[PDB]
């Protein structure tokens, strides 16, 4: 398949990763750097994020999903259903709504995309309707991640994909915060892409601190390999 050779060849070994977010959640202003790398034969990432505005003033947790779906591990025989690699090197849009239950909503748009030999996530993030003391801005949640299944479909019409799922993060008094994730991807070139079947990515996420490192950060360590279809 010279196809699923092509932006599927710009991913067979280490690939070094940006990610750049501009944020505002109820006005509270923030920006965040982040490097690492990825290796998606293996479905690996290694990133570390930086607050370069100072304090974080949302909990780290609720930006992981925020801050790279081309790295997915796609078995063998499901190479023609990984949009995100098809659509590189000009690279794809993808969008958000994250509702939180019973509390505010993040909009984000990012574009991800090949820079030289490096692959980049620049992000725009816009929170509202979120409570002052609420487990967001009051930061009630526990620096920790579940694993969670992320459900991907065809969307014919934007020549992309939608994405659905839910993540839930553990608030502190042993209740969990839910955030439905509502998603859309496109590629930004004219150039073909796959439309996959219904399929799924299994995602596991372990946060972790840089014992050295006195700015407000996230280390995120994450693994994702696609399934659901035998």
């Amino acid at each position: 398949d010279p196809m699923v050779s092509k932006g599927e060849e710009l991913f067979t070994g280490v690939v070094p990763i940006l990610v750049e977010l501009d944020g505002d959640v109820n006005g509270h202003k923030f920006s965040v750097s982040g490097e690492g790398e990825g290796d998606a034969t293996y479905g690996k990432l290694t990133l570390k994020f930086i607050c370069t505005t100072g304090k974080l003033p949302v909990p780290w947790p609720t930006l992981v999903t925020t801050f790279l779906m081309c790295f997915a591990r796609y078995p063998d025989h499901m190479k023609q259903h990984d949009f995100f690699k098809s659509a590189m090197p000009e690279g794809y849009v993808q969008e958000r709504t994250i509702f939180f239950k019973d509390d505010g909503n993040y909009k984000t748009r990012a574009e991800v995309k090949f820079e030289g030999d490096t692959l980049v996530n620049r992000i725009e993030l816009k929170g509202i309707d979120f409570k002052e003391d609420g487990n967001i801005l009051g930061h009630k949640l526990e620096y920790n991640y579940n694993s969670h299944n992320v459900y991907i479909m065809a969307d014919k019409q934007k020549n992309g994909i939608k994405v659905n799922f839910k993540i839930r993060h553990n608030i502190e008094d042993g209740s969990v915060q839910l955030a439905d994730h509502y998603q859309q991807n496109t590629p930004i070139g004219d150039g073909p892409v796959l439309l996959p079947d219904n399929h799924y990515l299994s995602y596991q996420s372990a946060l972790s601190k840089d014992p050295n490192e006195k700015r407000d950060h996230m280390v995120l360590l994450e693994f994702v390999t696609a399934a659901g279809i035998t």
